[PDB]
């Protein structure tokens, strides 16, 4: 619906803005640590920190990079009707 | 400034969980995604944590947090 493609279009928007913050990047960190450590992130395989460790770096790049969020959730199919 | 930040999109992505579509666009994309440079050498796998983190992650937004108290207790507020 056009609603889920506004809301889309605006979390892609907060994140290319909320992901420059050093200190968003920390706060998730921070959370992880803890999440990791509580049933079920515990169990899991891959480990829960391992994954922290090697892909939240990454995650935070991608949203850093030159996005236009119409065309990212245009392209993705949460805008059926454009 | 970042506390509004949180809970906006904190609250956006609660809404956005409860969606097929959503968890769907995500996970086509992740697909891809774990193919090219540098996701394709990461050790663990990209497409093993996809398969066994999304669904976790994604029934977390649905239920499991609210705004204020999740930006509160981590230090955005």
């Amino acid at each position: 619906a056009n609603d889920l493609c506004q809301e889309c279009e605006d979390i892609v928007h907060l994140l290319t803005k909320m992901t420059k913050e050093d200190a968003f990047q920390e706060a998730i960190r921070k959370f992880w640590e803890q999440e990791c450590d509580i049933l079920p992130w515990k169990l899991l395989w891959p480990r829960c920190r391992q994954v922290l460790d090697v892909y939240l770096p990454l995650w935070i790049d991608y949203f850093q990079s030159q996005i236009n969020p119409k065309a990212w959730c245009n392209h993705w199919g949460l805008c059926p009707r454009g």
